[PDB]
């Protein structure tokens, strides 16, 4: 099974539906199930890293790769205002699925502080 | 002027004060003047990116760069129970300095939304 054993990694694989946004031969983008903001989506690698503590150095493209995959669907989806992406790391970052993705939130006002 | 004409460039060329915590030849590291949590450091690139939006398909290793170099620090800063990174564009995103930078805040539980 690939694209890791994670709710994210059946997504990959189609097991489950989604609604997909952009894909690449790298990465998916899709919805968030639980908005946050009026545009709330999700942007993975299909490649399993579990967390951002344990991507390699090789991996540098491939996280750059999903915040330029991040900005150019936030430009589809009328982000013209701005937008805030975040990145969960652990039990005090919030990370409750283990397979690294990216939020990324617009179409309101972000606050400060970030949670 | 390298590295823009911010405050964020004034640091850089070392105009002015910070607290470094790291640096390469690529980016910069030191601690945020205003912290929203325990530790709350940013990571900048060198090279003048005003914001996410205006990242170019080239940036993508510089910007997965800022997030391994914020995964390195806060390794160094024993954040072993996590930590929550974001960047922030445009007005609705929360940006007052136009020059590309990740905020990494550690050291206490983050909540959700991530305002
Ligand atoms: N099947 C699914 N489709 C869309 N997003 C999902 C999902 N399952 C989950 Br869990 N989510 C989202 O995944 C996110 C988990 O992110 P954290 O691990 O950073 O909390 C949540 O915002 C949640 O709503
Ligand atoms: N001289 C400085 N040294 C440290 N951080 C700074 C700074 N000047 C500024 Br402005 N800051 C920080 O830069 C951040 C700006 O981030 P946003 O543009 O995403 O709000 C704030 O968290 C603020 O405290």
């Amino acid at each position: 099974r690939p694209g890791g054993d994670t709710i994210f990694g059946k997504i990959i694989r189609k097991e489950i539906p989604a609604k997909i946004i952009f894909e690449d031969d790298q990465c998916l983008a899709f919805h968030d199930i639980s908005p946050q903001a009026p545009t709330h989506f999700l942007v993975i690698p299909k490649k399993h890293i579990s967390q951002i503590s344990a991507a390699e150095d090789a991996d540098e493209s491939l996280l750059g790769h999903l915040m330029i995959v991040g900005k150019k669907c936030a430009a589809d989806l009328g982000l013209k205002k701005g937008y805030r992406m975040v990145v969960n790391e652990g039990s005090d970052g919030g990370q409750s699925v283990y397979h690294v993705h990216l939020h990324v939130l617009g179409g309101r006002q972000m606050n400060w502080p970030p949670g």
